[PDB]
């Protein structure tokens, strides 16, 4: 069946972006027929286990997104935004757009700067390495998504100077093994990081009160390789 689903109104992107947990991948196009739409439909089908994908031929739409119509455009959920990031990512795409060309855009801008890493989308979503995981209680919902945003925020601000890893937040009760593991369960610290790497290492991070600054270190320290893994 078709992988990329229609988007029939305005209220339905409104409600992705705030209801989200993952990027929302749309096309926009002329209509059904339109050469970039059946190139789109073709990355998607490739993608379909991977990611969910929309489309929309509405001008409606395309005026509200700011984009004219052919077009590939990739946002975040607002919970998953930020002061480093534009609100869009956006692709040319039209019949002679290679699917290997919109397929690749897609893999490199899914991911925020700072995302959620969960159990249910660590192997789809966070397989890159290395990868710096800050674990602390994460709670979306009205009454806890600021304090969850202040500590984000300390972690966009290493993550945005070292593009070359991948940063992400993880709850600490659904990585309580993985932290248990790292030798982080008895700090006596709200929140607490670690670094995987490519070869299949772990560095847990010294307990400190977390900033951003310590987070710094640890990363550069790594970078240096003046870390020694866990066992």
């Amino acid at each position: 069946s078709p992988p990329s689903k229609e988007i029939l109104t305005l209220k339905q992107v409104q409600e992705f972006l705030k209801d989200g947990d993952d990027v929302v991948i749309l096309g926009v196009f002329q209509g059904v027929g339109d050469p970039g739409y059946l190139q789109y439909q073709d990355a998607a089908n490739t993608l379909r286990e991977d990611y969910k994908f929309h489309h929309t031929f509405s001008t409606e739409i395309a005026k509200f997104l700011k984009v004219s119509l052919g077009k590939l455009v990739l946002m975040q959920p607002e919970k998953f935004q930020s002061k480093y990031e534009p609100r869009m990512h956006v692709m040319d795409v039209q019949g002679s757009t290679e699917a290997s060309a919109i397929k690749d855009y897609v893999v490199k801008h899914a991911l925020p700067l700072v995302g959620h890493r969960k159990t249910s989308n660590d192997a789809k979503r966070y397989s890159k390495r290395p990868l710096v995981v800050v674990y602390y209680s994460v709670d979306f919902s009205f009454d806890y998504r600021t304090a969850t945003q202040f500590w984000r925020n300390k972690v966009l601000e290493v993550a945005k100077d070292f593009p070359e890893y991948t940063f992400a937040i993880a709850d600490e009760e659904d990585y309580a093994t993985e932290v248990k593991d790292l030798g982080l369960s008895e700090s006596g610290g709200d929140v607490n990081a670690a670094i995987l790497d490519e070869s299949g290492k772990k560095f847990a991070m010294e307990p400190e009160e977390f900033d951003s600054d310590a987070l710094r270190e640890f990363v550069m320290a790594f970078k240096k390789g003046k870390l020694k893994p866990v066992i």
